[PDB]
């Protein structure tokens, strides 16, 4: 690993540390001990002290989704300004940094959400909450629906015990994939995505000489992270179809319009 590389590394794990409110340090140190959200009586009360402007309510299950929208939107944001620090990235046609972002923004939500996972629930509202697996499992179909598979993602992401200078590349990695549809500069994106991959390689052999395998372990849980993606946004479009109350805020509509 050139300093070349080592310094394109390190690059891309501080634009991470600095662009995301979550790393998985922090998320650790607060999971090793949040208000705990594990049944209605605990979710009226972390609605009422951490999202108290949204408590003529509506159903629980339409309140925790808007929530997560909100979420979502924040981290679409923060993936948006991260994305700068990736070689060739900022010098992209403007339109394929879109198409990257598109597709790549759940999966890399997804990635990350795995920081903030164990095997009994997920770290919340910037490290404030807690909510268990169980409670989510409990809510009316079909919102009890979307995050078990995402805690099946995550436990055995985590199992690979990467930290956030390997969870930062991997991000990059899969903002950078060259088959997105619609791509126009394919080549070059081919190209910078060669770049990232070449230093995650470098990376994983550097910080995990015990795991020979890691690389391409990640390569198949990148195509899972697709894969999980597709199934959520099949789940989205049939909340959005049969849900009254569960309208899509826009920017969040635009990133499933015409995905898959
Ligand atoms: C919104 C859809 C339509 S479905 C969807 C997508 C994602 C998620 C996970 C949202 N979430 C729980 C946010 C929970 C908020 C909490 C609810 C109870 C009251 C207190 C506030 C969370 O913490 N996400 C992290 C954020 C840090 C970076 C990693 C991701 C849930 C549903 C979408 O596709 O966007």
């Amino acid at each position: 690993m050139t300093a070349d590389l080592k310094s394109l590394a390190k690059r891309i794990y501080e634009a991470y540390l600095k662009n995301f409110n979550m790393n998985k340090v922090k998320a650790r140190v607060i999971l090793s001990g949040p208000f705990v959200i594990h049944d209605m009586e605990t979710l009226c009360m972390a609605e009422k002290t951490l999202v108290a402007k949204l408590v003529q309510n509506k159903e629980a299950e339409v309140r925790i989704f808007h929530c997560c929208q909100c979420t979502s939107v924040e981290t679409v944001t923060e993936l948006t300004e991260f994305a700068k620090a990736i070689p060739g990235f900022a010098n992209l046609d403007l339109n394929d940094q879109v198409t990257l972002l598109k597709y790549g923004v759940y999966e890399a939500i997804f990635a990350m959400l795995s920081s903030v996972m164990n095997k009994d629930g997920m770290l919340v509202a910037y490290g404030n909450g807690f909510i268990t697996r169980e409670f989510l499992k409990s809510l009316r179909k079909p919102f009890c629906d979307i995050m078990e598979p995402k805690f099946d993602f995550a436990m055995k992401f985590n199992a690979l015990e990467l930290d956030d200078s390997d969870i930062s590349l991997f991000v990059a990695a899969i903002i950078c994939c060259g088959d997105r549809p619609g791509l126009l500069n394919v080549g070059h994106i081919e190209k910078m995505q060669e770049g990232i991959v070449h230093v995650l390689r470098l990376h994983l052999q550097s910080n995990h000489p015990d795991d020979i395998f890691l690389f391409p372990k990640l390569l198949q849980k990148m195509a899972d992270l697709r894969q999980l993606v597709t199934e959520h946004a099949q789940l989205v479009q049939i909340i959005k179809k049969t849900e009254s109350d569960a309208a899509l805020h826009p920017l969040l509509q635009e990133i499933y319009r015409d995905m898959y």
